[PDB]
Order: structure tokens, then C-alpha cells, then sequence
């Protein structure tokens, strides 16, 4: 699996809240047949399992503490190993959270052939999030809250983006257009590495 | 108003390793004393379930397995305490704080605990209890290695904090190796000794 997992299609896709990443991942899954993974879903599944390891993770999460990179990676490797054979490739959504976690992924699993960055302005992200918002607070309040959320995304993503731009595996996609036009751009990037 | 109210209310921190019996003791303390039991885990769970816009920032963080900033947890804590003030006899803050600066911040922003309870239990006893509660489908060696990591994480979180509150307030170490009913007895003794 070491050699199999390594010599196989791995795409990271990143983007802030309101970038359209969720919907585009579904479209990509539908088109390409990729295995769509994310740490949040992997953590949720593990927590539902009653394993001793899920109890460790829960001890940590209940303190608001960081879940070590190595546990997250163990969960990815297992999901990836479970999907090999019947896979057209791996779409890892929202990963990595930090450069060192990405580096460790590279060493222990495989280097992604493509890191897609869903590039989008704060204003657009904010409008999409406002539209979906269920709060009945004043819009001013809701917008300040959304702003804080974008600001924290921007601070986590910057060094990651920089790392992959420095390694030249990053494709920036203009996530501002129609869903139709964004998807085309995504497929153009994917087809350009994997053909 | 709330500021001086929060500063003068009963604040007890209770710290204990997994398998120490802390959870079940807290439920009994709440029932007996009419305290409000607060924990980070439960506060986080509740914020997330609220579906508030503010909650989505925490959801982003936790989906990466990233650390939730202390300010966010403190905010949620303060809000829980303000909401319970006037229909509670005191706060039992369970497994908090996780580091010293976070405790110092609590002290400045909310109030100083009058009592820190530490539920002392050996690693061997915590390990054995946690095996008794295990649903592991893995061999006992693998299973016990993961339990050892759970204790390691507890010791990391607890040692600096316990050492700090020893210097600052009343800290009572309870022998949690006993029966749960004896542990309850000792807890009640500790609490009664402080609140008069
Ligand atoms: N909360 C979630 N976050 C990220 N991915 C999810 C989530 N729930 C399901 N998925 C997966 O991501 C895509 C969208 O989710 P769904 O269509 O609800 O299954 C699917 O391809 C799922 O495999
Ligand atoms: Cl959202
Ligand atoms: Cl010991």
C-alpha cells in the first residue's frame, strides 16, 4: 500500500468558508469519481466508532486542544487504504491545516500532484455566507462575525498556500464566477495534470 | 453588576484523569449542592448545536482538529455563568483550565476559584478502569498503549496547573482510588470545609 498509495492520484483542495468549495467537490466527485475525504468527516467517523483511539481524541477535543497531526494522518491513511483498488483518485478537502502536517503527509503517504486553491474575495465570501445565514441579528452584527471567521481562515491558509506555491504544485482558481464557470476552471486544472 | 457578582460567587475547579471517576462525582455534587456543572467539552458541544454564526468559527477550527483559542472558551464559560447566576449556588468547572495562563486569565476576567479539587488516582488504577470500560476490538497491548497516551495527555495538562493553584488557593487532593461513595464523602468534606 505504501508504494500503491504513493503512485496514485492525490489532490488537495482548499478554500475559505463561502468559496463554493463544498459544492464544487461534489461536482468533481460526480465527474471524476474521486474519493472525497476531509479531516472533519474522518474525525466524526472515528468519534462514532467507540475505539480506544476515539476516546483519546475526545479527551483532547473536550479540552479544546489540538489533535496531533499523527492521529489525523492515521485516519487519512486508513481511509485511503480502505478505498484503494476501487478508486479513481483522492480529493482531500480542506487539508492540510499547516505546512508541517503537509510535509509529513508527503513523507508518509505521498505528494499531492495538485493543490487547488479556491481563490475568492472577502466580500464575495461574506455575501454568500450572509445569504445562507439563519440569524435574525442585524446584518451589521452577522457581518462582523463572518469577518472574524474569514480572518482566521486567511491566517491559517496563507503559509500553506505559500508552501505549495513555492513547490509549484498550487493552482489558484478564481472562485468568484458562476458555479458553472468555476467548475470548468477546476476541470481544466485537473485535466492538465492528469492526462 | 455581573462583574462583582461573578467575582464573589462560588467557583470550584475539579481536575482528574480519565478513569478517576470525575464525571459521575460531578453529577452527584450538582444534585446535592445545587451547583452548575460547566466543562469545556459541553460548552463547545452546546455552542456548535446552537448553529449561531459565531459557532461556525469553532466548527472550522475543530474540523481541522485545530486548537480552540482560550478566549473563545472563556467567552462561552462567562456566558454560561452569567446565564446561571441567580438560579445557582455555585459553579463546578470540570477539567479546567488546561494550562496556567488560561487560569490566570479566568482569574482576571471572571474570578478566583476558592477551591481546586484534584482527584488523585494511580496510572495503574486509571488504566485498569479504562480497560474495564473499553470497547476496543484491538488486542490488550495496542489498547493499553492508547490508554497510556490518554494518561500522558492528562499529566501534561494537569501537572503545571495543579502546581500553580497550590500556590494560589485551597487545593484538596482526593484519593480517588476508593469506592465512588467514599470519594463522594471526601469531596463533600472538602467543599463543606471551604464554604464556611
Ligand atoms: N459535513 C461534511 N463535510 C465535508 N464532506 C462531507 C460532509 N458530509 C458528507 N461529505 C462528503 O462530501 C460530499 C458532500 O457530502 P454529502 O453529499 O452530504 O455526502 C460527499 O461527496 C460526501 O462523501
Ligand atoms: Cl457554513
Ligand atoms: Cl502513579
Amino acid at each position: 500500500f505504501m508504494e500503491d498509495l504513493r503512485k496514485c492520484k492525490i489532490i488537495f483542495i482548499i478554500g475559505g468558508p463561502g468559496s463554493g468549495k463544498g459544492t464544487q467537490c461534489e461536482k468533481l466527485v460526480e465527474k471524476y469519481g474521486f474519493t472525497h475525504l476531509s479531516t472533519g468527516e474522518l474525525l466524526r467517523e472515528e468519534l462514532a466508532s467507540e475505539s480506544e483511539r476515539s476516546k483519546l481524541i475526545r479527551d483532547i477535543m473536550e479540552r479544546g486542544d489540538l489533535v496531533p497531526s499523527g492521529i489525523v494522518l492515521e485516519l487519512l491513511k486508513e481511509a485511503m487504504v480502505a478505498s484503494l483498488g476501487d478508486t479513481r483518485g483522492f480529493l482531500i478537502d480542506g487539508y492540510p491545516r499547516e505546512v508541517k502536517q503537509g510535509e509529513e503527509f508527503g513523507r508518509r503517504i505521498g505528494d499531492p500532484q495538485l493543490v487547488i486553491c479556491m481563490d475568492c474575495s472577502a466580500d464575495t465570501m461574506t455575501n454568500r455566507l450572509l445569504q445562507m445565514s439563519r440569524s435574525s441579528l442585524p446584518v451589521d452584527d452577522t457581518t462582523k462575525t463572518i469577518a472574524k471567521r474569514l480572518e482566521a481562515y486567511y491566517r491559517a491558509s496563507i503559509p500553506v498556500i505559500a508552501y505549495y506555491e513555492t513547490k509549484t504544485q498550487l493552482h489558484k482558481i478564481n472562485a468568484e464566477g458562476t458555479p458553472e464557470d468555476v467548475f470548468l476552471q477546476l476541470c481544466t486544472a485537473i485535466d492538465s495534470i492528469f492526462l
